[PDB]
C-alpha cells in the first residue's frame, strides 16, 4: 500500500487553528511552511513524478472583517490551479522515499508569467494536493493526497499578526 503522510504536521496545525495565509506577489513567492510529504510503499525502481497543485477549497473570496476572515462575494467558479512539477521529478521509487519530498522551490504568484510560479487568486482559500505520476512503466498510474492540514488563504500580505508571528518564530 502506497503511503502519504504529512511531515511537520504538529507545525501546520498552530498554523491551521489561527487560519494560515500564503503571501502571493507579481514574480511569485515561495511557501512557508512547506510542503514536506513522506512516502512509502513506492517500488523503489519504478520511476515516479511528483505533481503539486492547489484546489479551490470553496467558491467564495475572503476578506478580514474586524480581526476575522469571513466569506465575501457571490459563488464564482474555481478553476483548478496549474501544476508544478517536482524538480527531482522523474525519479526511482528509492530517492523519493529516501528523505520527506520537499517542496521549497514552488512560487505562488497572483499573475500569469513565464514558468514555474503557479499563479492563485487572492483572497481564495487553498488546499494544497500532491499526485504521485508511475511514468515510462507500461502501466500508466496517480496517487492523489490532499493536505487539509496545509489549507491557506492567498494574500498579497498578512492580514492575521498571530500567523506573521509564527511564520518568522519558524522560519
Ligand atoms: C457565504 C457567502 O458569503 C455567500 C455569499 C453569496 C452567496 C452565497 N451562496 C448562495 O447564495 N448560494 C449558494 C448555493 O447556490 C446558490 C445559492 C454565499
Ligand atoms: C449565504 C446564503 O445566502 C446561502 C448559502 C447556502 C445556501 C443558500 N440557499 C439554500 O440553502 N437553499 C436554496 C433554496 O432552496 C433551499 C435551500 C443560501
Amino acid at each position: 500500500e502506497l503511503r502519504v503522510g504529512l511531515e511537520e504536521s504538529e507545525l501546520w496545525l498552530r498554523f491551521k487553528e489561527l487560519t494560515n495565509e500564503m503571501i502571493v506577489t507579481k514574480n511569485g513567492r515561495r511557501m512557508f511552511p512547506v510542503l514536506k510529504v513522506n512516502v512509502s510503499g513506492l517500488d523503489p525502481n519504478a520511476m515516479y513524478s511528483f505533481l503539486l497543485d492547489f484546489v479551490a477549497a470553496d467558491n467564495h473570496r475572503w476578506k478580514y472583517v474586524n480581526g476575522e476572515w469571513v466569506p465575501g462575494g457571490k459563488p464564482e467558479p474555481q478553476a483548478p490551479s496549474c501544476v508544478y512539477i517536482h524538480p527531482d521529478s522523474p525519479n526511482f521509487g528509492a530517492h523519493w522515499m529516501k528523505a520527506p519530498v520537499s517542496f521549497s522551490k514552488v512560487k505562488l504568484t497572483n499573475k500569469l508569467n513565464g514558468g514555474g510560479q503557479i499563479m492563485l487568486n487572492s483572497l481564495h482559500k487553498y488546499e494544497p494536493r500532491i499526485h504521485i505520476v508511475r511514468v515510462g512503466g507500461p502501466q500508466r498510474m496517480i496517487t492523489s493526497h490532499c493536505f487539509p492540514e496545509t489549507q491557506f488563504i492567498a494574500v498579497t500580505a498578512y492580514q492575521n499578526e498571530e500567523i506573521t508571528a509564527l511564520k518568522i518564530k519558524y522560519n
